[PDB]
């Protein structure tokens, strides 16, 4: 694919552009995410 | 595919452009997400 | 694929451009993520 | 793939451009991530 | 792959461009990461 | 692969360009990472 | 999507299940094809 | 979508289940085809 | 996606399940093909 | 994706499951193909 | 992805499961192919 | 990814599971191929 | 075309006879402007 | 075209006769401007 | 084209007759400007 | 083209007749500018 | 093209008739500029 | 092209008629500039 | 400007994509052009 | 400018992509052009 | 400028991509061009 | 400038990519060009 | 400038990539060019 | 400048990559060029 971004990308808490691929018999767990201002 | 973005992208809490692909016998769990201002 | 970014990329807490690939019988756990201002 | 970045990339706490690949019978655990200002 | 970066890359606490590859019967644990200002 | 970087790369605490490869029956543990200003 | 083929595929001169994808500024040619019996 | 084919496919000169997808500024040619018996 | 083929594939002159993907400024040619019996 | 082939693949002159991927400023040629019986 | 082949692959003149990947400013040629019986 | 082959591979003249990868300013040639029986 | 200006041009904060032309996939920003006397 | 200017051009903070032309995949920024007397 | 300027150009803080031309995959920044009298 | 300037050019802080041309994968920065009298 | 300048050019802090041309994978910076009288 | 300058060029701190040309994988920096009278 | 052409361009006798630019006190003469079939 | 061509360009007799630029007190003469078939 | 060509360029008699530039008090003469088939 | 060509370039009689530059009080003469088939 | 060519370049009679530069009081003469087949 | 060529370059009769530079009061004459097949 093709991806183009021009400007600002803001993320307080989390993941950006994560790529999990080609897994067999795989397991995982992600936790919570908080944003306070 | 083709993706073009011009400007600002704001995310308080979460994931952006996540790609999970090509999985067999796979399991996972994502937690909650809070936004306070 | 093709990836192009021009500008600013801000992440308070988390992962950016993570790539997990080609796993068999794999397991892991990610923790929480907090953002305070 | 092809990756091009022009500008600023800020991460308070976390990982950037992590690549885990070609694992068999593998396990790990990542901790939490805090951001205070 | 091809990787090009032009500008500034700031990480308070964490890992950048980590590459774990070609593991069999492998285990590890990463700790937490704090960012205070 | 090909890697090109032009500019500044700042890391307060952590690892940069770590490469762990070709391991069998291997184990390790990484500690926490703090950033104070 | 889902694709199931059960039987026989016969081709004297040609290509089969050709997939060209995700191209930008591309150009090509394919010549003539002759079947004589 | 869903595609099921059960039987026989015979082609003297040509292409089969060709898929061209996700093109930008592209151009090509395919010559003549002759079937003689 | 999912692809299942059960049977026989016969090709006198040609290519099979060719995949060209993720190209930028590319160009090529393929000559003629002759089948004589 | 997922690909399953069960049976026979016969090719007098050609290529099989060719994969060209992730090219930038590329160019090539493939000559003619002759099948005589 | 996942690829399974069970059976027979016969090729008089050609290449098999060729993979060309991650090229920049590249160029090549492949000659003719003849099958006579 | 995952690749499984179970059976027979026959090639009179050619290459098998050739992998060319991670090239910059490259160029080559491959001559003709003849199969006579 | 033809453009004639005879006199005085006064600008406290801003741009003058700015010409942006012939752009494709472009993006920019201009901040605030303050005039105090 | 034809452009004639006869007189005075005064600018406290800004740019003059700026020409940006013939751009593809471009992005930039210009900050604030302050005029105090 | 034709450009004629006859007189005075005064600029406290800024750029003059700046020409940016013929750019592909480009990105830049210009800071603030202050005029105090 | 044709450019004629007859008179005076005064600039406290900035650049003059800057020409950036024929760039591919480029990136830069210019700081702030201060004029005090 | 043709460029004629007749008069005076005054610059407290900056660059003059700077020409950057024919760059590929380039990156630079220019600091702040101060004019005090 | 043709360039004619007749008069006076005054620069407190900076560069004059700088020409950077024909660069590939290049990077540099220029510090601040101060003018005090 | 931007120019894109995809297909065939045939000219028996003449010029294609001629560019004469930035001339002062210039003279020339072009001859006739014949096309016979 | 930007120029892209994909396909065939045939010229029997003449010039293609000629560029005459930045001339002062210049003269020349081009002859005739014939095309016979 | 930017120039990209993908395909075939045929010229029987003439010049291709000629560049005459930056001449003062210059003269020349080009002859005729014939094409016979 | 930037020039990219991928394919075949045929010229029976003439010049290709000629560059005459930076001449003062210069003269020359080019002869005819014939193409017979 | 930048020049890239990938493929075949055929010239029966003539010059390719000629560069005449930085001449004062210079003269020369080129002869005819014939192509017969 | 930068020059890259990948493939075949054929010239029957003539000069390739000729560079005449930095001449004062210079004269010469080149003869004809014939190509017969």
């Amino acid at each position: 694919g093709f991806f183009s971004f021009i400007g600002e990308a803001f993320q307080g808490a989390g993941d950006m552009w994560r790529a999990y691929t080609d897994m067999k018999e795989a397991g995982w767990k992600d936790g919570d995410k908080y944003f306070h201002a």
